[PDB]
């Protein structure tokens, strides 16, 4: 099923603001069920043709997985050099700098919010982290409170 | 009143205020009539709150925001034609950014900030960020409304 439309609008807006305000080239959010299973994937910074070429959506593997069990923020300067990295699939843009956070409400997990490749070639900042966390928290509020499906 | 909602709305106000680096931030939630249902804020000391006495009714620029729900971003709130004025003992405030707190179906209130640091006006960036936070608040309110 498609995401509830208000939830989707809210999540795309949160991803866009996060991406813009930390000056990331790419931004993404995975929306999960309560068991960390990826349900939806919201992103920006990649053109449609490149999206078609990559083909398959992410499974929430590699570095992204770390955000789920160690729910504190993670910054890396060369994300795919991390030993948990699965690697980029064919056609995916190479990415180096990373800032990622879990999306939570209290102790419930709702997904992940992560950004890559700060445009000045610089590492993500402390201020960037704090902002990203606040956005994630807002995202957790949206997902937790989102309208559940209803038959006509 | 609702305590877990109230705490959610306060967290959103805190996020808007601190991230934009405003001195003051508020959210007002109204009924279909416009009776206030929630008014949460930060940046003003309890002593000044008592001095003001009466709660806002949602007039002036806020009223405008209720009437025409779209972002409103001003160098000087007192200079807007729809400005009603501050009551006695209210802290002076000058720069203003307000956005609706809403979902597609309905708008429930207004999230608003004043007096960005160093006397600077609120930016487009600030406005977009506040809209994103407000939207999350809008979902939380909608969910609460859904109570029978
Ligand atoms: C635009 C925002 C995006 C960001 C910030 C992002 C970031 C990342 C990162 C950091 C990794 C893993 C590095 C590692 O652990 O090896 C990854 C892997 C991956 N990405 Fe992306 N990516 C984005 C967009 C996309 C899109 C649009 C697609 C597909 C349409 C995609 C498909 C994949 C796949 C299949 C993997 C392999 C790991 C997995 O299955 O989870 N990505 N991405
Ligand atoms: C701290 C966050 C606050 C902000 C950002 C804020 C801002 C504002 C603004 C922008 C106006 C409209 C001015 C105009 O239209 O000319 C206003 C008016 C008003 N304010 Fe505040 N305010 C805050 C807190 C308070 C508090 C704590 C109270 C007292 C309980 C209060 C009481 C009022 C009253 C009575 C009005 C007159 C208009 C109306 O009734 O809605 N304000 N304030
Ligand atoms: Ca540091």
């Amino acid at each position: 099923g498609a995401m509830d439309p208000d939830l989707e609008a809210t999540l795309r807006a949160i991803v866009h603001s996060a991406t813009s305000l930390v000056d990331a080239r790419y931004g993404a959010m995975g929306v999960h069920d309560r068991q960390h299973r990826v349900l939806h994937f919201v992103y920006e910074g990649i053109d449609e043709e490149t999206v078609r070429r990559i083909g398959h959506l992410p499974k929430g593997l590699g570095v992204i997985g770390l955000l789920i069990e160690d729910p504190k923020p993670l910054r890396l300067d060369d994300v795919s050099a991390h030993p948990a990295s699965i690697g980029f699939p064919p056609y995916h843009p190479p990415m180096r700098t990373f800032l990622g956070v879990p999306v939570r409400v209290r102790d419930e997990s709702f997904g992940t919010l992560y950004l890559t490749d700060k445009t000045n070639g610089q590492p993500f900042s402390d201020d960037d982290e704090v902002l990203v966390q606040a956005l994630a928290a807002a995202a957790g509020i949206a997902v937790a409170n989102a309208r559940l499906y209803q038959q006509a």
